[PDB]
């Protein structure tokens, strides 16, 4: 009864920031997390170069691997790219050899336990009709090399790929789901940000569009029992902003953790309730408004324990692998006195 708990380490560039989030997890570490991922990638270049968040020869990387691994966690460093930049580096087959050797050299110098590649939208998917074309194919040639080699040093492969809802998302084409899933050994399906931060108020990540998503997903044929579902730590507060140059009403946002939450809703009075996504959402997700001194209404959607609960029980719906939230920095110590035994409980 055994599932995978991936959580990512987002410290970016502050290494006191890494060392506080350790910190954070209570009890016996191995109860609540299997693997961390921290984002030490500081550049990606058209080359397939590699550059990290600190100087060269740093003994960081090395520090904080043996220290997650005291505590009987796997490191597996985030590296994560987007748009042009990308796409450029994938087309080209030398680049694409460049960056897995820098991954190589990255995993020796570390002695962590793999790689999760989070290759995110905008990538490059040529013509709408055509669904075979853009950078699709040389992103799977890049797993496929990726994984031969990690797999001939006994490392772990995990791909972050984009929520994909529907074969009307054309835009999401560049993710050959099936054979991205077979040059793996877990998929994280980031089934969050279904509202973002200048979009409409909403929830991050609702019940039923989750379901959604991971119904798609095992359409195309992906070995369920490989995928990690995702889920939000943070939540969103919601205000107009302004108009756009057509006079439309635009949204911004500044996203906070589960405690933030609870302080704001306190301070202003709000009744706190939780929003149903629709008939098929049972708890659904926890949600208030409130007026500031400037008189500016906000709106806020967030997830506490009782959402977080109804969400990571989709796991036992379609067999998963475990989960993967985003991400650690969220969370305070107020929040993670209740959120590791609630993880314990699901992933066992
Ligand atoms: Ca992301
Ligand atoms: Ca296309
Ligand atoms: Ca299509
Ligand atoms: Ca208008
Ligand atoms: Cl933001």
């Amino acid at each position: 009864n055994a599932k995978i708990s991936l959580q990512y380490w987002d410290g970016y560039a502050s290494y006191e920031t890494y060392l506080r989030q350790l910190s954070l997890i209570p009890g016996k570490a191995t109860d609540y997390v299997d693997y961390v991922s921290p984002n030490w990638r500081g550049s990606i270049g058209t080359d397939g170069s590699l550059k990290l968040v600190w100087d060269e020869g740093s003994s960081n990387y090395k520090q904080l691997t043996n220290m997650a691994h005291g505590l009987g966690m796997k490191v597996l460093p985030l590296i994560n790219g987007s748009g042009a930049t990308l796409n450029t580096l994938l087309k080209s087959p030398a680049a694409r050899e460049k960056l897995i050797g820098e991954i190589v050299v990255l995993l020796k110098n570390t002695n962590a336990d793999g790689v999760v590649i989070d290759f995110e939208t905008p990538l490059d998917y040529g013509d709408v009709k055509d669904p075979y074309d853009g950078v699709r194919n040389d992103l799977t040639a890049f797993m496929e090399s990726l994984h031969s080699e990690l797999q001939s040093m006994n490392k772990l492969v995990v791909m972050a790929v984009m929520p994909r809802m529907s074969s009307s998302q054309y835009w999401l084409d560049a993710y050959d789901y099936e054979a991205l899933s077979h040059a793996v050994d877990y998929l994280h399906v980031m089934t969050y940000d279904h509202h973002y931060r200048t979009s409409a108020p909403g929830p991050i990540a609702p019940y039923p569009w989750i379901k959604q998503v991971l119904t798609y997903i095992q359409g195309q044929g992906v070995d369920m029992s490989k995928v990690l579902m995702g889920i939000p730590y943070y939540g969103r507060d919601w205000v107009v902003d302004g108009k756009d140059a057509n006079g439309n009403p635009t949204y911004n946002s500044t996203a906070f953790g589960y405690s933030k939450a609870l302080e704001l809703a306190d301070s202003y009075g709000a009744t706190i309730t939780y929003s149903k996504y629709n008939d098929a959402d049972p708890v659904g997700t926890p949600t208030f408004k409130y007026t500031d001194e400037k008189g500016v209404e906000h709106t806020v959607f967030f997830d506490d324990y009782t959402s977080w609960n109804a969400k990571l029980s989709i796991i036992n719906e379609f067999g998963l692998a475990g989960v993967g939230p985003w991400a650690m920095g969220w969370v305070d110590e107020n929040t993670a006195e209740g959120l590791f035994p609630l993880l314990n409980q699901h992933l066992r």
